[PDB]
């Protein structure tokens, strides 16, 4: 049901939330408009390998917790 | 460095091929091209969410363990 950039949306976002950094300090970071990480963070536009891997670095989360976190969410997601 | 479609490429090949399926039969299943699925297995293509749930589904793999693995595997390489 949903859907992969829904749930590494809200990954996204709480990780730029928990560091009080705005849309646009962060896609200043990643080097994109702050409309598209705005929608990819509402999970609503797909994010690029790249790109994700520019908005992990902008926030100095690794790659591999946000996959992991993104899997444990969606598997609460599936348990509903 | 290891871009998350090369990541989650390995483990939808892994997925198939533990089911001794080829890429047309899961790319009929998926309705997507057969060169399609290839390249988004071999990592040079990315797979819309879209599209990724429906190959987890031609494979009966919840989106949440392709995630997880991936992220496993992610800190595997981040560790390297």
């Amino acid at each position: 049901t949903a859907l992969l950039r829904e749930v590494i949306g809200d990954v996204l976002r709480n990780a730029r939330t928990d560091q009080g950094r705005t849309l646009r300090e962060v896609s200043d970071a990643a080097r994109v408009s702050l409309g598209y990480l705005s929608e990819v963070e509402r999970g609503r536009k797909e994010a690029s390998s790249e790109l994700l891997s520019a908005i992990c670095d902008a926030l100095d989360v690794p790659l591999s917790r946000v996959l992991t976190d993104a899997g444990e969410s969606m598997a609460r997601r599936e348990h509903d």
